[PDB]
């Protein structure tokens, strides 16, 4: 009967696959169908709205490939009498200011990046690294606010704990994936032969994974690297390997809550003109490592090694 879309920029990430799964659960519970579409670029984004219109959908949840497409997405949706909810990446206008009137569901990005920095520091302490030969590699995607809030929160936490500001090195990545992060990390590694141990800061698991893979290629053993990702579900293949690596763990937020809650809220809005809150910040987070990832995922209903 009722058709609602769930559009995501990166279907290759377990993070979005999970949102899709829980959106389906919400459809089952409330009685609506979820049209799952990948929107990796702006063109596909706009064409997908047209497809949704053709299928008769009344609204959609979207994680845009580009926050700057916000105006256009809103324009096309108003044109088809569709309600829109943003999940994870906030829409911004042309000047980069947030489109506050579009309901948003997202993680507490600043708080989670601060936790990442706290946990990096703690593990560094446990390994007893001499600060003098250690450094932080921050792989940033500053044009994406949610990404920026995580890496800045993480760097601020490290500086608050006493990590030397001058030994915090930032390098921008061209893509939010392993290859982009790899490339960025490699260029930074060869510039710092004096560093014997590295803390890798990145907004999500893929970003940290690319950083870790680059350190391996420059001869660092796992004991000299500490990378803590963000997303959790995206690090299960790494945490499942026989051997420990420089990727120590990941902060697991709630993609399950994001998929179900944004879908539910869309539904209520469409079916009963029940207006969603403008901002829903989910604060859940748990650190998953090789030692507790299975238990923790099972514990969250994301069952499977
Ligand atoms: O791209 C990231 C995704 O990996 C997840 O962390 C949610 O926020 C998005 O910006």
């Amino acid at each position: 009967n009722l058709k609602l879309g769930f559009l995501v920029k990166q279907p290759e990430e377990p993070w979005f696959q999970t949102e899709w799964k829980f959106a389906d659960k919400a459809g089952k519970d409330l009685g609506f169908e979820v049209i799952k579409i990948a929107v990796p670029d702006g063109e596909k984004t706009l064409n997908a709205i047209d497809s949704l219109a053709a299928s008769g959908a009344k609204g959609f949840v979207i994680c845009t490939p580009d926050p700057k497409l916000g105006s256009a997405i809103v324009a096309k949706a108003r044109g088809y009498d569709m309600k829109v909810i943003a999940v994870d990446d906030q829409f911004v206008n042309a000047k980069g200011k947030p489109m506050d009137t579009v309901p948003l569901v997202m993680m507490a990005a600043t708080k989670i990046g601060e936790r990442q920095g706290q946990e990096l520091y703690k593990e560094m302490q446990k390994r007893g690294w001499d600060v003098k030969e250690s450094a932080v590699m921050a792989i940033t995607a500053n044009e994406l606010d949610t990404a920026r809030r995580r890496t800045t929160g993480s760097m601020d936490a490290l500086k608050a704990a006493g990590f030397p500001e001058k030994q915090i090195y930032q390098v921008p990545t061209k893509s939010n994936d392993i290859p982009g992060a790899f490339d960025a990390a490699n260029s930074m590694l060869v510039q710092h032969p004096e560093v014997k141990h590295w803390l890798i800061v990145g907004m999500n698991d893929s970003t940290v994974l690319g950083g870790v893979r680059a350190t391996e290629g420059q001869g660092f053993k796992a004991a000299d690297i500490i990378g803590i990702g963000i997303n959790g579900v995206d690090a299960v293949s790494e945490l499942s390997k026989a051997q420990a690596t420089g990727f120590y763990g990941s902060l697991l937020p709630s993609p399950d809550v994001h998929g179900y809650k944004s879908s539910e809220m869309l539904y209520n809005w469409v079916a009963k003109d029940v207006e969603p809150p403008k901002f829903t910040e989910v604060t859940d987070v748990v650190l998953i490592t090789r030692d507790n990832f299975k238990e923790e995922l099972e514990k969250k209903g994301l069952g499977g090694k």
